[PDB]
């Protein structure tokens, strides 16, 4: 359900903006493994990430999508593919909030918003027939 996947990607994104949230198991393993993503990316793309300015949620929107298109280019669907999603909306949030260019706190639940849309419609029955949150993800990425 919507719901759900938007508290995720509201979860993660408080996360990595440092502002109290608790959030469920299933929340607690996502947040540690797309962190881990997270920091991969920053390093290996740090020079394609900073010349880029992320000024406005529209523009957060219109990038989000263009990443999208080309994550998922071969029709292909795993876990991975989705854990990278979150690891990619904490990287807007972190430029959103360096360089909105009309700062407005609220920003994290557009941007989570859209992140659970394209997650719901474009991978929500792929997640249900592999076990959704509580017996798929978590099973897969809790700690052995
Ligand atoms: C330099 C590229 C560019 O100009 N981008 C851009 C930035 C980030 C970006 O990240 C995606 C998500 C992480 C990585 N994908 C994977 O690691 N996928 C794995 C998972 C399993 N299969 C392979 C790439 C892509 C492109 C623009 C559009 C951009 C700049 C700055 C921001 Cl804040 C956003 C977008």
């Amino acid at each position: 359900e919507f719901g759900y996947i938007y508290r995720l990607a509201q979860d993660y994104l408080q996360c990595v903006l440092q502002i109290p949230q608790g959030p469920s198991k299933t929340s607690r393993v996502l947040q540690n493994v797309a962190f881990s993503v997270q920091k991969e990316v920053e390093k290996n793309l740090k020079s394609c990430l900073d010349n880029v300015n992320v000024v406005s949620v529209d523009t957060a929107r219109t990038l989000f999508n263009q990443v999208m298109e080309k994550e998922f280019e071969d029709g292909i669907i795993n876990w991975g593919r989705i854990v990278t999603i979150f690891a990619f909306e904490g990287i807007l949030i972190k430029k959103l909030l360096r360089q909105q260019i009309a700062p407005d706190v609220d920003t994290y639940k557009e941007i989570s918003y859209f992140v659970a849309e394209f997650i719901m419609n474009n991978t929500g029955e792929w997640i249900r027939q592999n076990g959704g949150w509580e017996n798929g993800f978590v099973k897969k990425f809790e700690p052995k």
